[PDB]
């Protein structure tokens, strides 16, 4: 990653082996669940393209969706190259060349025009640029690894209301709903799924009630 | 996070992949047992907003909790912007803007747009404001998750002194008594609900007696 | 923690996720075995009444203790308040204000308050004089936890010596003799405590037999 | 490795533990699985010839590997020396001599003089030049211990697509097929081992399909 | 401990929870074994009589050890006093003033106080006084606690020569035999204690035959 | 050991929890296997004599092989004493002594002396020196332990050649045959114990194979 040291000058620094391990780790353990990509971008802080590359290529199972990565980097690559084209020809000696999809990405730039990129003044934010077409990825990929439908998630006949609830909302950040309807469901599929007894309950309360107020009054 | 570098100046940090894990491994191992809240307090030191969202996003399970706890901070936010309201219109070139509630949050602020704030002189402490925000709502939480009223803390017939004030004052904790009754409660529920041969001791020590009198006297 | 950076200043530096889990993890596995005393104190090098109440609001379980623990403190800071009564009414402008009791034991008093009175020169060591108050409650706290009287320790029939040797002294040790009755107690109530064989060999040695010597006599 | 300390100058570091004890693990555990490859890439970041063969010293199974290895390290040392010949006879006193082959791979060379090539101005990258070697060598290593021949992941008829699916770039991903080969199987070799009811949809959605694409229609 | 910091100037530091928690495991993994003591040296590198201290009461067990080791302590502090008397009355303002035994031994002295002579030029070196005394101490500990004496050593009919010889020599070093007795035991005790078939061997050897020359004979 | 600071001058710095815990569980581990003198070596980076002997000291087992050791150690020190005889008495005052055998051992030198001699403008490289004498010795140990001839490392019937190929060359370099013997077996004993099918398929192939052609024949 690029930091800055005790002095205040941003330099290049190694990926630790705790940074390594805790992403390998993270894969094994919880595949695509959505938490993952949190952990991805914060593990990543102050990438460069190089490091995301080494994050993502030692990860040892889940290929498919790796190659489905490699397809949304390729397409996010090719629309940076029809917005920002580049000279062809001969670099000016000794100046910095622009940046294409591929340097972004890592793949043919080397790590000195990473790290030239990433501490020009004003910097050519590259390893973000990257991490963005990366994440945009990743959310395609849990999407797809989501296993049920919102539609699905019903409230058993015995099930505490808060357990039913943890599902509910467990389900609707898989399948990627926005916040609007994350904050709507509230007010609708939520209760249409919850069992008869806690329907009844919740129907009374009446509308704009929170869902604190809903989980209160389903204990 | 902000820290203090070995110069004495203010810079950002990367969050920790120990902080990073410590944190979900709590949430795993206590959910949200009280001692959680302190626990998050503690490995927020110094975080930005953007390193608390992370902190918050990078839990898998407890879904129904962090919607709540989003309506928590939305409640917290609308209320800054009603004491704080912000100029709308074009910023002064390169100057610092306010911040409304939802950059507080950090949902519609950048990282520079925080560190700006948090190391302008004076600061403006938009962590230490969005980390307030969090611990209300995860204090409401805990009251929720909390399983057992005090009234249904009893001492066995056979169990220990000691062992029935742990669940006692645990159980209080949970519910969020205030101190004026954690302290005041030893004079009262605490010998209530003792059993009967502890509670003929505890009456016979009269008033005023310290809780280490009351576990002397009852062991 | 207040620490020296790498260039001499004070400054304060956020607790660490190690330092968080070393006590939480001591307590779980030791409770309040005397051991865990010396280890608090460690723990809490250079800490801020801040960081002492994060490592006591940490613990989960215990919660008997951290209750007689709170009435300690508030013994200790009422003590303080009747030796350094503060002037009543407004700061002057910019500068320091004295701490009170509470202030001692961070509950009315803010980080910055502290780190203030921690790196004036002189220091007014708010951390060391609460972490005082905090090991006088810890060690009333471990006396009242130890199960067995000095009394009833005493050598099995057919168990070595150096068995009977450490229960004692680790009773001793919660029980919270003086040094003065552990170094005399190898006169006594060791020997006399000591199984038949072990006994008749040690009132031969004569007086002023080291441990040692007891210990090799009976092997 | 070499560094660049908190002050900006590139010096010498020690190899940690961690480092040591990362690399030794994570061939126990994957042995030459392709992932190995960037695992070590960037365990060895910064590495010196020196520090590259401890790393590959420190394994203690995988002795044919090991003993390959040092036969593609032989021939590229070999045509290192065809390229760039070092005059015979001796050094100029207190200047820096030109690097053999044996001297990239460490053999033949010191600790110090490895120092002074990678440090010199510009750098005479030794420990990037040998990292190349091993990892030409370590690929060849990979690509022999693949166990399965791509003609052979054929899905199963209850396997779901997305598991044929991580079997077969899993499987293209050992035997080491170009990116070109991998973006193309999409259109032909992964669909004719598709079992007979995913062949049916795919070859139903014509050509150009994404992998997301096929992945989902064969859901 | 008393370390140098980036800078070269001698400066306190906290004893790390990495410290304090190998300390600890050491003892319970392999108590008084003499391989402890070296292990105890190297994790109080630099530390000051409050650090030693500090290490020795986090040990839980063991106490009969430990009333040994402060029997000890009190000896060699009793001589220091003998050797090294210092002046009664009242200290030079602002002056150091000369360490007591109790004083090496962290008992009566400040953690200030020792800072202060350790870091005097030349230094006053307290906690390199008192390590002697402890290691003094724990000696003897590991003498007292060696299970079997060097006679009771002999080779098995079907024991491998090199399992006999490892016992033999765990044994003289727990027992504490000189370097020359360890030296020497190889043209002596160790033949006569071998088995029938070995001493043969090891007699037609003859006299000055290596240790290495014997394990191979007896191979 | 001795690094450089974060400011280029070479001080001593204490030896790290992690790295005497790393050698301990290595020698716990994998006893003398052949890759833990690497493993040895690496974590000796920098070493002082003092931190040579810690590390060799806190070794439990093996007893054996540390008087072995000692021997080895002694040898060379006599050696050493030969070649570069010192002066017999008086020291020039404030001025640094030339170390004999011992010194280097670290058994007669005391930690200041060491640091002086290798932070001397030239360094009088103890560590090192002492490092090479304790590596000629381990040597002798792992060959010593190596409990198979080369000759009797022969194929099995159903033995896939791979895994007999990694039993040949563990068992060469355990038994330390040098690189030219090691590249030579290839052609030779390699082929000669290899099972029957196999060694037709090795003898068509005709010389020169490489150990991959080899092992890809025989697949
Ligand atoms: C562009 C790119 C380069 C790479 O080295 N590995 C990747 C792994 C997965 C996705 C994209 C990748
Ligand atoms: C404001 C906010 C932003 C975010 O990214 N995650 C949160 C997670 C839980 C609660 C609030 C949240
Ligand atoms: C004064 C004080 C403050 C606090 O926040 N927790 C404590 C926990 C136990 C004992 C005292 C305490
Ligand atoms: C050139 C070289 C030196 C070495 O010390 N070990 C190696 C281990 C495997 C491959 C090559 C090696
Ligand atoms: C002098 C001394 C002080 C102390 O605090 N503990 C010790 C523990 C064991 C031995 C000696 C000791
Ligand atoms: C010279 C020397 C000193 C020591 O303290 N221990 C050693 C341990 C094994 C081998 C040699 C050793």
């Amino acid at each position: 990653p690029i930091v800055q040291n005790l002095q205040g000058q941003m330099v290049h620094q190694c990926i630790s082996p705790r940074t390594l391990n805790a992403w390998v780790k993270v894969v094994e353990e919880k595949a695509f669940s959505p938490e993952v990509i949190p952990m991805f971008s914060a593990l990543s802080c102050g990438a460069t393209p190089q490091d995301l590359n080494t994050m993502l290529n030692t990860v040892g199972g889940h290929q498919a969706a790796m190659q489905m990565l490699k397809e949304t980097i390729n397409e996010e690559a090719a629309e940076w190259d029809r917005l920002h084209p580049v000279h062809a020809g001969p670099i000016a000696p000794g100046q910095m060349r622009e940046p294409r999809g591929s340097d972004i990405a890592g793949t043919t730039s080397t790590l000195q025009e990473q790290i030239g990129w990433m501490t020009h003044n004003p910097p050519i934010p590259v390893g973000e640029i990257y991490k963005r077409w990366i994440i945009l990825g990743l959310n395609k990929i849990v999407r797809m690894y989501s296993p049920t439908s919102i539609l699905d998630i019903r409230q058993g006949p015995k099930e505490p209301f808060r357990d039913y609830v943890d599902r509910f909302y467990k389900t609707l950040r898989a399948e990627q709903a926005s916040q609007e309807v994350k904050n709507a469901a509230t007010e609708t599929l939520l209760v249409q799924n919850a069992n008869p007894d806690c329907k009844t309950i919740l129907k009374a309360l009446g509308p704009g009630a929170t869902l604190e107020e809903m989980m209160t009054a389903c204990q």
